[PDB]
């Protein structure tokens, strides 16, 4: 049953960095974070449109909750909390579009896909700015 359910690690992080400079966050931080990017791994646990999503990295690690058209809790990439809601796009394309709690700032998003080729894509849009990772099963 080829769904998102599954363990990956991630393979290719393009553009990583110009989303981090794009949400402001300065050099020194913006490599520690690409260096810490490449040991990125998503547990997905999926039943039907409701998503447990673990993603950890080496020191780090958060578990999102949501069912797809349920508008829910989580934080953007550089940690700003937001209300998000996702979306299909496709069989197993889903999309999620933040919307910033307090504060102002960059318009973030993020896509999970499922390849026909077994790897998992996930995009992540800050602004005129994308970022793509690429993660195969554990």
């Amino acid at each position: 049953m080829p769904n998102f359910s599954g363990n990956w690690k991630i393979i290719r992080s393009e553009n990583f960095e110009e989303l981090l400079k794009v949400l402001g966050v300065n050099v020194m931080l913006r490599k520690i974070a690409v260096a810490a990017a490449s040991k990125y791994a998503v547990e997905i646990k999926q039943e039907g449109d409701t998503f447990y999503i673990k993603v950890s990295t080496t020191v780090y690690t958060t578990e999102i909750n949501f069912k797809v058209g349920e508008e829910f809790e989580e934080q953007t990439v550089d940690g700003r909390p937001c209300k998000s809601l996702v979306k299909w796009e496709s069989e197993n394309k889903m999309v999620c579009e933040q919307k910033l709690l307090k504060g102002e700032g960059p318009k973030t998003s993020w896509t999970k896909e499922l390849t026909n080729d077994g790897e998992l894509i996930l995009t992540m849009t800050a602004d005129d700015v994308v970022c793509t990772q690429v993660f195969v099963r554990e």
